């Protein structure tokens, strides 16, 4: 027999103290596995699952088409965000969705009477460079050829003028693919066939859909990444609350948008709850998300409402001050745990909004029942960001500011410094996330929330000094060097 | 009639009172011209021609195989530092040689009895996708067959067993050409061939050589990239002049090394001009550049020892501390001033070494006979730079130190600011320069330096009260953002 | 007086000072007078001068911590002849004759040029010389 | 035939305009010798020569016995 040591979740929280990220620790357990054998897939909503547990928040500094790529890349997810204009934000959802795709039902194509000039304008336009062309130039048409961009290279920036009919692939030399084939199989006859592209036809003989290589090429290269069941990325979208925000969800919704994310500052009001209602009225396929939510209270009317998913978290951010502004909000470490504790019951997953800053948070957040991590500021400066760098005091820095930072300025502006790819930086948070993971002992983030909720996972309230303690304290100077 | 206004080059020299590049300006003239047609073409030694006046110093915080290619590429060249063994040396140069080759004498073979196994070692050691493949697995061999990647992705990662001869294309489905055509023969049947390798074979029809589609690919990318007559990079290497680097040096030139800069810290002395002796007379097609020489004296000797290029600049560099462990120097302007007026008449180049900070060092430079400009610090922590980012204060950077920073320290290690890819640097250096040109009124570098000799070019002595002024000093606080 | 580098003192022995006397190099080495004490994170010796106190025409200061005497002097005898080297004397006699016979020629530096002299262009650096 | 460059030391200092280490410096020249052959005896009065050019100064704050000795010991001297 061995003492019992530590305090668990309920018994650290029964003080009604407020508790943040910085005022506990997980004591360690006993390890009898190697940490990549540490699972990380966490859950968005009630039908959308993901691979990491990271997200990007909607932000006007964050998220955009390349944020949400290279976030999507990863297993994550992103959320592009609403302030821009309807069609802008609908632009970068249709961007986002077309990055690998399999069947390419709605490709680019042209007809024989067309030029060479074409082929150029579509490449320079939207970066396609295969080109199916048809006899009237549309889908619903007999198959004649395929110019790419290995049929252009040659020209002499001269003879744009000619047609296409003198640089396609003929028909008769093509390989093709009947339709109604199954995409594994697509996929095989275009590898046993060793080309670059397969414009699926039907018995009729005209074309329907498109393959190419450089997609199955990208799923050999990013295992972890999360797209839906077309095989193409997931990407989210957040949305105010007025009565003009119908016409911005019908356009996202028109681009292929899979989760809305509903944006406000606190998520308790008729305001909110009408527009979850009017989403699940005229898109009953579509995931929503709730408003940010703090109480078991502030939560209950929103799951009634029906949201699939909530976000926990206010006057927490990095950037924000809403608990200045105002007198409201709650420290993070409470808000999660007594959100996440109540939203267990119905299934509603939670994402902990705000406060991140380190590895260390990633993991506590997590600890805490929160399925998923929200994270704003340190993704901020990564080269995906939008924007572009800037040299302030002998350092290039990307800007960083809260979308409400500006009738009232709820938010603030400032600088971050510089982060590298985020494709070079998300794994280093995947590895950093499973070691903490492996030192508690849990063989997966499910296992590290159940030995929470069973009492199991034991925390210990650090003081001060600790807090003081627990960092780098006794030099005089020092470097960090994180491999990412 | 108009007065004169300013002073000439001789006459603001004449007083001997030292001035560097902050002491002076260049008054404006006219512009009948758009800055782009400034052209910079400018000489490295006697033999070598650059499109680009930009050098990268060799030290062992900057050049390497990585920096080297990519100053290579944009007109420029890279002279891989000294501070290695001479077999790491001699493989960094290899390594910047085989970047873009046109007839390829010595790919990267195999046999039908090897396997896919051979062909994926091939791929993880080099890089080189295409491999030939012979009957002996050599050149002098009959052709059967080529195997590159996209006959290698669709393998289930168990079957690398398999012989090379179940994945090859025959030779009887190959397209080749035959020996003795010239290259613009060949990449002509290569392009009308629409396909991505040529293996060059003769009457016996047996390999001889080997062409690529990204070779004419990258030289369609890169118009300014300096080259030699065989279409591959240039490469330039530093050695000492001890006993032991003869060793050295033959191993460079087996590399393939195209220009050598012997390094010293002084390059009036006997140890420097007996091992110019000794290139000159083992390596009779090699240029070698000088070691630093501040005086018309100083470089008399070396000239008449047969130095091809000299480098003008001691105790002047951003980390150099020569000036301080002893008393020799000279500031820059004089330096550069009064090495290139001496040395033009014997038409040896100059390589304006050290304390360049700004484009507008990097035009003063050019202005004052300086044929190139060298620089270290400028380029010491873009992407390319060698070792890894690390983070001091909120701020990743990069090391820099001086080669002989360490029996004495004549040097200092710091750390620089991040900067980039050089490949995105390079040409905001090169928009900076012209636009000086334009603004000074001169149709290219030649002729900046013609109007200065002439007299045309009249420059005017700038007090303290002027460099404060001549900068930003009006401000509370800013940023820079330079486009790069 | 008013030695603080290898340049110093090649300089002064250029310009004739046929030996050159040197108080606060060796101010703070371990053969100093008096123990060290940590001000601010770091061991220092302190330094006044003689005269510095019914007028007082000196200060009192504290210095860096130098090592052994036995330890530093090598280096800036090592120092000295490398910069007899460069300017090319066999020795100080033949580097004060040069100088005198007007062979040794100096250049007036501007403020400019003795910013640029020094480091002048790195965000943070460290100096380690050998000792 | 090279052009002088430079300004002897007669030269530099007629222009009585206060001088000092920091405001000037030495040319190179040539070097056919290493640095170790470099030769130090520098003269202290008429009748003593010391093998180093270098003395500590007599201060309160430094030059005791210990700093003498370790003084006399690399050639130069202790006051
Ligand atoms: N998560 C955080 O910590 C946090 C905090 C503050 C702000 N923010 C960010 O700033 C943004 C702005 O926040 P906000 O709360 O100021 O904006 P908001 O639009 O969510 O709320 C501001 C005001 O809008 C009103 N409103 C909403 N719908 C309305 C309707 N249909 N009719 C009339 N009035 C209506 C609300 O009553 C409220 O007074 C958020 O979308 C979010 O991106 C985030
Ligand atoms: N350009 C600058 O401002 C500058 C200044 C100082 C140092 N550096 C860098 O630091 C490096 C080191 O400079 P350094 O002058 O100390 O090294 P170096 O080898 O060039 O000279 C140092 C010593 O080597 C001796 N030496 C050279 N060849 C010899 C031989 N064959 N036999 C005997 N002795 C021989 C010289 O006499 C000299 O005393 C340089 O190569 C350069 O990269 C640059
Ligand atoms: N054309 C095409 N085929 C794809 C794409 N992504 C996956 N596939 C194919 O669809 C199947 C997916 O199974 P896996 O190869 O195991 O892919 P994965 O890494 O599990 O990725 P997911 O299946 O999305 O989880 C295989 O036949 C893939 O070759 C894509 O973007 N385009
Ligand atoms: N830009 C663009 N990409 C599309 C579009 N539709 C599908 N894609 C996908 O984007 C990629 C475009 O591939 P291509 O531009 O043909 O690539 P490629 O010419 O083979 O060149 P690389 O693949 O880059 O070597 C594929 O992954 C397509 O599935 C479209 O309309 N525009
Ligand atoms: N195979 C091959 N051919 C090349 C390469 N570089 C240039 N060429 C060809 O050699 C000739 C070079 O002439 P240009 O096309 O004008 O090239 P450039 O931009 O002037 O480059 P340089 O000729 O090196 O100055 C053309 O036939 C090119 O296609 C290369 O790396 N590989
Ligand atoms: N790594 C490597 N490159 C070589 C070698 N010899 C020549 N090269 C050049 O390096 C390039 C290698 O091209 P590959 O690796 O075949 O390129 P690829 O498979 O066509 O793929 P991408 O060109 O990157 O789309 C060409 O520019 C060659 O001319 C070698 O031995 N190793
Ligand atoms: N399905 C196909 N059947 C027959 N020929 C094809 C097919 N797809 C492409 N081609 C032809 O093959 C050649 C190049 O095909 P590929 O797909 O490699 O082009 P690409 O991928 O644009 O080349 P690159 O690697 O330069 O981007 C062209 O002649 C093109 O018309
Ligand atoms: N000269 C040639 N003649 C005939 N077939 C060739 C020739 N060169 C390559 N091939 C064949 O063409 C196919 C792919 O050629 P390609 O040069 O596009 O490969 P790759 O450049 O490695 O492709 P990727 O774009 O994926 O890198 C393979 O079947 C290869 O064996
Ligand atoms: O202007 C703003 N005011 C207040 N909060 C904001 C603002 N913009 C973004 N936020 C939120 O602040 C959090 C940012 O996460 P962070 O990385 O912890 O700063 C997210 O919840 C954002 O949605
Ligand atoms: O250790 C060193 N001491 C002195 N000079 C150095 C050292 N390393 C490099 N240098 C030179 O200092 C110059 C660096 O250029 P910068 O960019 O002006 O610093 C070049 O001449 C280098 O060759
Ligand atoms: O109290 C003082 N006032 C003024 N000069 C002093 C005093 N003490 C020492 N000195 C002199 O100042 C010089 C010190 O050399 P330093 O190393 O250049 O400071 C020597 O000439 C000392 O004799």
């Amino acid at each position: 027999y061995v003492p019992e040591d530590g305090l668990t979740a309920q018994q650290l929280f029964a003080s009604a103290d407020g508790l943040t990220y910085n005022d506990f620790l997980i004591l360690p357990g006993f390890i009898d596995f190697i940490a990549d054998e540490v699972d990380l897939t966490s859950a968005l909503t009630r039908k959308i699952t993901l691979k990491t547990p990271l997200i990007s928040s909607p932000m006007d500094t964050v998220t955009e088409a390349d944020m949400a790529i290279a976030m999507a890349l990863m297993g994550g997810i992103g959320f592009i965000h609403h302030n821009c204009t309807p069609e802008f934000q609908a632009n970068e959802v249709r961007k986002v969705k077309k990055f690998e795709q399999g069947f390419i039902t709605d490709p680019v194509v042209l007809s024989p009477s067309h030029t060479v000039g074409d082929v150029l304008e579509a490449k320079m336009r939207h970066g396609f460079s295969g080109i199916p062309i048809t006899e009237t130039g549309t889908m619903g048409s007999k198959l004649v050829g395929i110019v790419t961009s290995r049929d252009i290279d040659f020209l002499a920036e001269k003879d744009h003028t000619t047609l296409l009919s003198e640089v396609m692939t003929p028909r008769i030399e093509l390989v093709v693919a009947p339709a109604g084939v199954t995409l594994k199989e697509a996929n095989e006859i275009l590898q046993r066939s060793k080309k670059g592209k397969l414009p699926i036809v039907n018995d009729c003989d005209e074309l329907v859909a498109i393959i190419a290589r450089t997609d199955l090429k990208k799923n050999r290269d990013y295992p972890l990444a999360s797209k839906d069941s077309q095989k193409q990325l997931l990407c989210g979208a957040a949305v105010g609350t007025r009565e003009d925000d119908k016409y911005r969800l019908d356009l996202l919704t028109q681009a292929g948008v899979d989760v809305i994310v509903l944006d406000s500052s606190q998520g308790n009001s008729v305001y909110q709850i009408a527009m979850v209602h009017y989403i699940k009225q005229k898109y009953p396929h579509l995931q929503v998300i709730g408003g940010n939510v703090v109480t078991a209270a502030q939560a209950k009317n929103l799951i009634d409402a029906g949201v699939d998913g909530l976000r926990v978290g206010m006057g927490c951010g990095s950037i924000c001050i809403t608990q200045e502004v105002m007198a409201c909000g709650r420290p993070q470490g409470t808000a999660v745990y007594k959100v996440a504790e109540y939203a267990r019951r119905f299934g509603v997953p939670i994402i902990a909004d705000g406060g991140i800053q380190t590895v260390g948070h990633v993991v506590k957040a997590l600890a805490l029942g929160a399925s998923t991590v929200m994270m704003g500021s340190l993704l901020a400066a990564t080269t995906e960001a939008p924007g572009e760098y800037f040299f302030s005091d002998g350092v290039r820095l990307k800007k960083y500011r809260g979308m409400g930072s500006l009738k009232i300025a709820q938010g603030v502006s400032g600088s971050i410094q510089d982060k590298g790819s985020i494709q070079k930086f998300v794994p280093y948070l995947i590895a950093g996330i499973q070691h903490g993971c492996q030192d508690i002992g849990a063989r997966s983030l499910d296992v590290l929330r159940s030995m929470m909720y069973s009492g199991e996972l034991k925390f210990e309230k650090r003081t001060m000094s600790a807090q003081i303690e627990g960092g780098v304290h006794g030099l005089h100077s020092y470097t960090f060097l994180p491999f990412t």
